[PDB]
């Protein structure tokens, strides 16, 4: 069975996002649908799957991070709006048997993502 | 007075990537504003910036990407729905008086930005 | 000598979406007397090492290098690049201050960039 | 007629990395042989092309970031040996006639690079 997970990474000290807060939407024509809430844990990820089994369902979804408030609660005081505040990763499931690994490689001024394994 | 620019490289074949459509938004309380629609140019880049002078504002703002676009148009023939389509990167501008480049360094599986 | 640390890595081709399967690399030890060779291995099929590339008493504090021959890999995947390839063999040089504490350094990669971070 | 350039940049503050000491060297079978040393400018940049006209050439090449020492100017107070001190960039170029713009997206604990236009 295919599942969904994550992983946020602090790259300003080589250390896991721990405490982010993030949300999982479905993407349709007319809106989005909140899937999910969840908190990264002491290794950036996320205690249970984001999606497994049949809650993985082909379609186009987004993972929005809470970056902003992750990098304030670390003691960072930053100007608002911030550059980097609710982080929205837009993407597609095509095959739902496949694993797909979207981590967040995140700095208060930098970000990126791919599809991992 | 600030300007807002971008620039799209693409590193399946390290050149820029050209006719990549974009689509730039505010984002508010009650919702999203689209401020400018424009297609990178030959180099990646917008001919003209994005926002400028006194349309550079304080706030939360969302530049859209159609990368998925782009590559179908490369001949990259992906199953439906793409891993990267339409590439929404959100971001804060925090003092209209400073240049924002926010560029995307993008593959059909992957994406970076950055503040340059 | 700590027993408790260890070093790993992971190849990502973000031309595929796949790990990188079957690229080979090498382990070095950098410092003043010169390059030391320490261990070679080719990825498996999550793009990782079957064994750890260096852990324990072996993984010391020190300078390092992981080589990987990224260019023969896509090369090996039907990319036809005129030589010498933008990236061929990719230079991963890198420092560990606590040799009891886990390094993973991944390499996310294309054959016209890459990138790399301590991971966990 | 082809021109390499660079370009370093702090996503640690999302400023250009400004002070940074570079060297340029050609890697052959028998040796690596200096090309250049320089320092990146008030944009992160260099005033003058790393190489230009017939000193540029097919063959292989490594530039030397000195990104520790920089980190260190700017306040970061690592353990030592620092995990980004001297980020090496090997690459290759093909053709001669083409610009060649190698920038580097750095933090203490994470870089990139690629070829840029």
């Amino acid at each position: 069975m295919g599942k969904l997970s994550t992983h946020v990474l602090d790259i300003t000290k080589g250390k896991p996002g721990v405490g982010v807060k993030l949300a999982l939407y479905a993407v349709g024509p007319v809106g989005k649908t909140l899937l999910k809430q969840a908190v990264t844990n002491s290794d950036g990820r996320c205690d249970e799957p984001l999606l497994a089994g049949e809650a993985l369902q082909v379609g186009k979804y987004e993972l929005v991070f809470a970056a902003g408030d992750y990098f304030a609660a670390q003691g960072e005081q930053l100007p608002e709006p911030r550059f980097v505040d609710e982080v929205v990763i837009a993407f597609g499931i095509a095959d739902a048997s496949q694993n797909y690994h979207v981590p967040l490689v995140v700095s208060p001024w930098a970000y990126s993502t791919y599809r991992g394994s």
